[PDB]
């Protein structure tokens, strides 16, 4: 089938979270910044190894079609569940088990991202299956699939 404009917009927003300077490519330095904000501490060589798996043309960076190719592979690492829980803990800064729009705003400002209130509210709505206005652990996990 064909992607909708909403699906293209969602892929574009996800790419922009890594592409901090907006030049259309994701570098090892930009990938490292995101991973550190989600509780990880990869070395530069490990970041290069991760990019190399996705980088098809071999120019050291990830472009939009390479990013989409990555998503279409449904690839996973051995400690995926631990990394997803670690990332979940980062967002839920008040320890109540729900990620609020305020807590998502906190992680985005720490990452150096500039997002409007409508963009933050749409990200919550995108993941909020039960409709309580916040993202619980199961919704945060389901979002990854
Ligand atoms: Cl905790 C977690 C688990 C899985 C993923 C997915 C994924 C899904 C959607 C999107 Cl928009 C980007 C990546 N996934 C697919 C491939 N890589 C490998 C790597 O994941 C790095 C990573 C690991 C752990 C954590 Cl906590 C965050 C990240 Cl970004 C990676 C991610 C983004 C780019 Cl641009 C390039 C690479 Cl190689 C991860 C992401 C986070
Ligand atoms: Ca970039
Ligand atoms: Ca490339
Ligand atoms: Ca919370
Ligand atoms: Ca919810």
């Amino acid at each position: 089938d064909q992607l909708t404009e909403e699906q293209i917009a969602e892929f574009k927003e996800a790419f922009s979270l890594f592409d901090k300077d907006g030049d259309g490519t994701i570098t090892t330095k930009e990938l490292g910044t995101v991973m550190r904000s989600l509780g990880q501490n990869p070395t530069e060589a490990e970041l290069q190894d991760m990019i190399n798996e996705v980088d098809a043309d071999g120019n050291g960076t990830i472009d939009f079609p390479e990013f989409l190719t990555m998503m279409a592979r449904k690839m996973k690492d051995t400690d995926s569940e631990e990394e997803i829980r670690e990332a979940f803990r980062v967002f839920d800064k008040d320890g109540n088990g729900y990620i609020s729009a305020a807590e998502l705003r906190h992680v985005m400002t720490n990452l150096g991202e500039k997002l409007t209130d409508e963009e933050v509210d749409e990200m919550i709505r995108e993941a909020d299956i039960d409709g309580d206005g916040q993202v619980n652990y199961e919704e945060f996990v389901q979002m990854m699939t």
